[PDB]
């Protein structure tokens, strides 16, 4: 149908906007602490701690499969990255501190993205 196509154009454009958001969030992690999944070879007990692991490469795979329906779903995945880290790692670690800084710096980007998504529909 003509509608399904219209729908698919909006998804593609959402994907386009979310790709830019993702790049902006990932620049706020210059140490690349959150770039890839926590290695289960190097942290064999990780899944006993964190039930829903997340990282930027995993989000990108979902993004490029047009797997995010709205910004809320995308934010859920970003929030997992941060919250998983803040639980697994203690307060006095480079990892916990990296997550706090990502959360704080990402807030600005996510604020404007919500306005853009509402604005452009």
């Amino acid at each position: 149908s003509m509608e399904q196509v219209a729908m698919e154009l909006r998804l593609t454009e959402l994907t386009r906007l979310l790709r830019s958001v993702l790049d902006q969030l990932q620049d706020k992690d210059p140490a690349r602490i959150f770039a890839q999944p926590v290695s289960l070879k190097e942290v064999p007990d990780y899944l006993d701690h964190i039930k829903h692991p997340m990282d930027f490469a995993t989000m990108r795979k979902r993004l490029e499969a047009q797997g995010y329906k709205n910004l809320h779903e995308f934010e859920e995945d970003f929030d997992l990255i941060i919250d998983n880290c803040m639980k697994y790692n203690a307060r006095d670690t480079v990892f916990y501190r990296a997550a706090v800084r990502l959360r704080d710096q990402g807030g600005v980007v996510l604020r404007q993205a919500r306005r853009e998504v509402d604005s452009i529909g």
